Order: C-alpha cells, then structure tokens, then sequence
C-alpha cells in the first residue's frame, strides 16, 4: 500500500510541474509552420485533466482499500489513449511534412483511417480489461492485447513515419513504453500499480515536456 502511495506521490509530483510548464507553453508565440505544436499541447493539457482526476481518485481511495481498483484506470486510459494517438499523428506530419500543416488538414484529409488507429487501440483495452477483471484468463488477454498494441503501432508507421533516426526515436521510445504497460499486467496488484504510477510519467508527462522543448527551441528567438 505505501509503495502504490509513494510512487503516485511522485506521479503527481511530475504531473503539476508539468501541467505549470504546459500552461507557458501555450503562450509563446510561433512562426507559421509551428503552430501545429499548441494544437499538440493543448490536447496533452487536457489528457493531463483527466490524469490528474485519476490520481487524486487513486490516492483518496487507497487510504480504504479493499477491492483490486486496477480496472478503474481503464476508464482513463479509454479517454486519453486516443488523444495520445492523435497528438502523435500530429507530430509525425510537423517533423515530416516539407509545408507548414495544421490538424485541422490531417483531420479533414485522415479520419477514416484515424479511426482505424483508434479502434485499433479501443479493441486492446476492452481485452485488458476484460482480463483486469479476471473475465477472460491473463493468456489471452496478454495475447489479444498485444495483437491489437501491434496493429495500433503498424497502422501509425506505414501512414505517417518516414525512414531517419528522429522518426525512429519518437516511434520506438513510445511503442516500448506502451508495451510496457502490458508487461505490468502480468505483475500482482501493488508492483503492477506501482508501475502503472511510473509509466505515466513517462508516457504522457515527458512528452508534455518534450513538446514545451521544442516549441521554445522554435521559437526562442520570437521570445527574446
Ligand atoms: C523552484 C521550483 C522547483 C520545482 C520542482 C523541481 C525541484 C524538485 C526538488 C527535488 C525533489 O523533488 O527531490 C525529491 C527527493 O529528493 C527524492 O528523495
Ligand atoms: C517554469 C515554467 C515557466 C517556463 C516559461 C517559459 C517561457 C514563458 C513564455 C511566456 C510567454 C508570454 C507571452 C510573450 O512573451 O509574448
Ligand atoms: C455492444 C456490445 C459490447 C460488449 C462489451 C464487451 C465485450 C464482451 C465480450 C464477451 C466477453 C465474455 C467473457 C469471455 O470472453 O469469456
Ligand atoms: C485484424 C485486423 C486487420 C489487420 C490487417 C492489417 C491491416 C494493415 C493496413 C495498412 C494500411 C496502410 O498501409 O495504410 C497506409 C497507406
Ligand atoms: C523536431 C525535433 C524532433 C527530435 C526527435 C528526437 C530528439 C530527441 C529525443 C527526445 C526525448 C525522447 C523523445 C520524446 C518523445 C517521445 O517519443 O515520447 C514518447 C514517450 O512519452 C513514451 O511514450
Ligand atoms: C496514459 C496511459 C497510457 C498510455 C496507457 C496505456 C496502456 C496500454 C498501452 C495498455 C496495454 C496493454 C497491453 C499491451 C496488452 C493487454 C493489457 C494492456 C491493456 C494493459
Ligand atoms: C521501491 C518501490 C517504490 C519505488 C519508487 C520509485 C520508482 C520509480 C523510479 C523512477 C521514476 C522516474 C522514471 C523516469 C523515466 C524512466 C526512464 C526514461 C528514459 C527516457
Ligand atoms: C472526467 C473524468 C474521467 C475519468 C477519470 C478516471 C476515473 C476516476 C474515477 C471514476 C469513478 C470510478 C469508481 C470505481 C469504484
Ligand atoms: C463518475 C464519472 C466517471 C467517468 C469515467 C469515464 C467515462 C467513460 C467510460 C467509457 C467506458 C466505455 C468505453
Ligand atoms: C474483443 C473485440 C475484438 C475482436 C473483434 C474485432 C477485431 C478487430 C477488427 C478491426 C481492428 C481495427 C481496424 C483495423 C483495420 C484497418
Ligand atoms: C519506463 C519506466 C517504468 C518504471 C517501472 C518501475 C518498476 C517498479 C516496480 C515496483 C517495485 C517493486
Ligand atoms: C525530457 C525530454 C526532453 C527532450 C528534449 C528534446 C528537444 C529536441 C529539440 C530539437
Ligand atoms: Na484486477
């Protein structure tokens, strides 16, 4: 229990910080063909909403613990994961797009196959969840799972990467970090809690971060 606590301490901590970056982040001006970064930011902001309501849940809850609260970060995860996807897509068309584009033309231009990402992504959890409340066994939950973690991540590659070590760098530190959350389901209640606390750190937190770099590497000179 104090090891759940703890490390939601320090998931909470980075989440404030952050957020207070975040905030900043929004009103540094930017040239033309950065302005798809706020679009990315202020989506991450509202990720960061819903995170936050999750972790004051958690903590207050776990002060009277009796049931296995895992499944209830589903009902997080099913709001923010899609976002998440979104503002990844967004990213790879800013770092790869030679023009200035802006979500509003990925939108208008991909949302059949966004919604295949993001169907994609709703098949993973509901198997997870299934399995985090013990309705199907952990086999097949890690199996199905995975499958769909696979499809998610293969649907985002061949649409919107391009072949360079920048690409390489965002796909696969995010593609290991959500299939890290897999590995954690296989753990007993409080070392797969504690890990989930950590992961969402790194999953959405240190992305917040890295958007604020880059819009002020893009735009420090505007600001001094
Ligand atoms: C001035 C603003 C500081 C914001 C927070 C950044 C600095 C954080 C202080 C260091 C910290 O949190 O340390 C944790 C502790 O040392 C682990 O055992
Ligand atoms: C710790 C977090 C603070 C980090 C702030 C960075 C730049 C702030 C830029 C503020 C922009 C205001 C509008 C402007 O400068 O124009
Ligand atoms: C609208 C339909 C929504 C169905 C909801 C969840 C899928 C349940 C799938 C069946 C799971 C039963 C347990 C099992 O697979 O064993
Ligand atoms: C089970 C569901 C289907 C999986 C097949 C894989 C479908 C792969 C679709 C790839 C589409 C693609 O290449 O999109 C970018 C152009
Ligand atoms: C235009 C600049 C592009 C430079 C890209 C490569 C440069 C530096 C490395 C940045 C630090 C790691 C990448 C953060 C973005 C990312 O993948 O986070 C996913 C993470 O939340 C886990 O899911
Ligand atoms: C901010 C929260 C995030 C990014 C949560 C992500 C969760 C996943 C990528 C879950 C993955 C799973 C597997 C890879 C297999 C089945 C069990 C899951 C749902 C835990
Ligand atoms: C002993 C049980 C409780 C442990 C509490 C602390 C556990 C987590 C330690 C690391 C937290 C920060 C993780 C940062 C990201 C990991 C590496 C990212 C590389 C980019
Ligand atoms: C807006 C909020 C979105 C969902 C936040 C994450 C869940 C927080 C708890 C919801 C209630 C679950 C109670 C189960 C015992
Ligand atoms: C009290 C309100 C709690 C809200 C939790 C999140 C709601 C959306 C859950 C969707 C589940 C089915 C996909
Ligand atoms: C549990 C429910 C999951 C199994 C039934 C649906 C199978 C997935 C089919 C569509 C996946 C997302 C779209 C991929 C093709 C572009
Ligand atoms: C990418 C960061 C993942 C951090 C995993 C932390 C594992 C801690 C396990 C609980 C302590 C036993
Ligand atoms: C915590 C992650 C920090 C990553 C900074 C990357 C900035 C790249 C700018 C070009
Ligand atoms: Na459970």
């Amino acid at each position: 229990m104090d090891n759940i606590i703890m490390t939601a301490y320090i998931s909470i901590f980075v989440q404030i910080i952050t957020a207070i970056i975040s905030v900043y982040g929004l009103f540094i001006p930017l040239n033309f063909k950065d302005i798809i970064l706020r679009e990315i930011l202020i989506l991450e902001l509202i990720v960061q909403i819903i995170e936050f309501i999750f972790y004051i849940w958690l903590i207050i809850t776990l002060q009277s613990i009796n049931e296995d609260i895992t499944y209830v970060r589903y009902f997080d995860w099913v709001l923010t994961t899609p976002v998440m996807l979104l503002t990844t897509v967004y990213f790879f068309e800013y770092m790869n797009s030679d023009d200035g584009i802006r979500k509003k033309e990925i939108n208008d231009r991909d949302y059949v196959y966004l919604f295949y990402i993001c169907l994609s992504n709703f098949f993973m959890l509901l198997i997870g969840y299934l399995g985090e409340t013990k309705q199907i066994n952990k086999m097949l939950t890690l199996f199905g799972g995975s499958f769909f973690l696979f499809l998610t991540f293969y649907l985002l590659y061949v649409k919107y990467t391009k072949e360079n070590w920048m690409n390489y760098i965002v796909f696969y530190f995010m593609f290991l970090v959500w299939f890290l959350y897999g590995f954690a389901f296989m753990f007993p209640f409080s070392i797969k809690n504690q890990m989930y606390n950590i992961l969402d750190i790194v999953s959405k937190n240190i992305y917040s971060i890295f958007i604020f770099i880059v819009i002020l590497n893009q735009s420090y000179k505007l600001l001094l």
